[PDB]
């Protein structure tokens, strides 16, 4: 869907924008310093859900931009694993927020918070 | 979800950039210029639905920035016409792609745009 590589930067950042919100817009809520109503979060991580689908997508070959690391493209699988795992945290994290429990939520919060970083810490160049 | 206004301002326009790729990439699709796969363009509609309820959350009282015009604001319920006028649109192109019909799909993906160039002719500063 990109005419150049441009617009897959562009597209892949903007999701990863907004996954970065819906994430981090439930810190205070893990940490008590917010309230939990299990509905809202039920639909936030649902929203994440969707989103956290879609960036990887966008880093299709000779995509080469941005703050995108060349070994996303060298090492094809090893970076498919990262996504894949990344993902099926967020499928933790919603069966968690599906099921309103808290310790459960706060627990996989903090796993997917760890996947953003590992990938990060792979595949993504410093600022 | 917003520590300071700029932070709403890249939301909406993350969001936005986001869908305006989620709806222009049917473009060739609803012109005939690329095939047409029932399943592909429901799964991507149900990606823009729920794209396209994000944006409006991001507008904020006191969230001026950006290339929002000011009548945003002044002007609560025109714009909340507005943007709900806009997700009953998309309502209309979901049913279309669930339903596998192209004609209603050709229609309803019109009937969308128009609605963003609707808003945009009215809340939206030129660039
Ligand atoms: C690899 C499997 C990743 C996972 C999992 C997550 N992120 Fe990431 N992120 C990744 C890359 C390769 C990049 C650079 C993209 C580019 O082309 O520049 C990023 C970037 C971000 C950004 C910055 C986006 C921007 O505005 O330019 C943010 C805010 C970000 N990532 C956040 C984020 C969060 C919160 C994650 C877990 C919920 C997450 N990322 C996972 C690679 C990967
Ligand atoms: C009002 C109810 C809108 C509807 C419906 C749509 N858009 Fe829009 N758009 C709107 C505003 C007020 C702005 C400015 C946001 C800001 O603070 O700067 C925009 C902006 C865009 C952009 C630019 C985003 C960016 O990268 O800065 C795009 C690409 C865009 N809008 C696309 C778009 C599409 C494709 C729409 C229908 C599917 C659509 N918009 C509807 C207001 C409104």
């Amino acid at each position: 869907q990109f005419a150049k590589p441009e617009d897959a930067v562009k597209y892949r950042q903007s999701a990863l924008t907004l996954m970065a919100s819906h994430f981090g817009r439930m810190t205070p809520v893990v940490k008590g310093q917010a309230p939990y109503d299990a509905a809202q979060i039920k639909a936030n991580v649902e929203v994440l859900k969707t989103l956290s689908a879609l960036p990887w997508a966008a880093f299709g070959p000779g995509t080469e931009g941005g703050d995108a690391r060349p070994e996303i493209w060298s090492d094809a699988a090893s970076f498919k694993q990262k996504q894949q795992a990344f993902q099926d945290n967020i499928v933790k994290l919603s069966a968690a927020a599906d099921a309103g429990d808290l310790d459960k939520l706060r627990a996989a919060f903090g796993d997917v918070g760890a996947s953003c970083k590992a990938c990060h810490d792979a595949y993504r160049k410093k600022k």
